[PDB]
């Protein structure tokens, strides 16, 4: 409903991270979503562990890729809904190789009970995000390597190959857009973020949206 929503402005989003040479975008998309949902459930903003998923989630393929929905399900069904803090299970896959899963010596930072899959409709996703928070979405990021700033009004929308986080939107601007948190350091794009035109399914953004459910 609101003309514009930016969850970073409410202090619901953690800092931009770095996945390195590991194809773990699915883990950053999933965890980034859990981080926001946890804060919105009335808990302090806590950095959670992507490494936990890359190393322990065997329903996915670590640095070779995975699905945000598989990750959410794994946390609930295999790890008792637990998500470790980042400082207790630091990221160590930046070189391209994921170390073995360690089942102890970690602290639980958040817990989830399940996940929901949003409709393939940008207006419906926006309405949900405006009230419930950031959404994990898959996009075609083949055009993203050359992105340097501004609203991307033209995006190659052919095949989903990347997982990111929708943190807001603005329908009031000249060209309405989505605000997306990426995981390629703050050196890429607009300090780690990218804005794409909203309304024409740019980069296939409405195809695979979902969010974890807390408490
Ligand atoms: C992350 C992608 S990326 O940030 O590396 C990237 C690379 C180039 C352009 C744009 C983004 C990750 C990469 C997986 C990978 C690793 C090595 C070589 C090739 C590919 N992408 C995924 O993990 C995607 C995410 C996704 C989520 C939901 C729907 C569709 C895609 N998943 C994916 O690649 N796999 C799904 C599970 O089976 C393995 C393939």
């Amino acid at each position: 409903a609101p003309a514009a929503v930016d969850w970073r402005a409410r202090g619901a989003v953690t800092a931009v991270k770095d996945q390195g040479q590991c194809g773990s975008c699915w883990a950053f998309s999933a965890i980034g979503n859990v981080e926001c949902q946890w804060f919105l459930a009335g808990h302090p903003l806590t950095n959670l562990s992507e490494q936990m998923l890359v190393s322990c989630d065997k329903t996915d393929s670590g640095c070779s890729g995975g699905l945000m929905n598989n990750a959410f399900e794994w946390i609930v069904q295999e790890n008792n809904g637990a998500v470790y803090t980042e400082d207790s299970y630091p990221y160590a896959s930046g070189e391209g190789i994921s170390p073995p899963c360690t089942t102890s010596g970690h602290t639980v930072g958040a817990t989830i009970t399940g996940h929901v899959e949003l409709p393939q409709d940008e207006a419906q996703i926006a309405a949900w995000l405006a009230v419930n928070g950031p959404v994990a979405v898959a996009v075609d990021a083949s055009s993203w390597m050359t992105y340097t700033g501004g609203v991307m009004t033209s995006c190659v929308s052919e095949q989903l190959d990347h997982g990111v986080l929708l943190v807001g939107y603005n329908d009031s601007a000249a060209v309405p857009y989505w605000i997306i948190k990426n995981s390629w350091t703050t050196q890429w794009g607009e300090e780690g973020y990218i804005r794409i035109a909203k309304g024409s399914n740019q980069c296939l953004v409405k195809e695979e949206a979902s969010s974890a459910v807390v408490g």
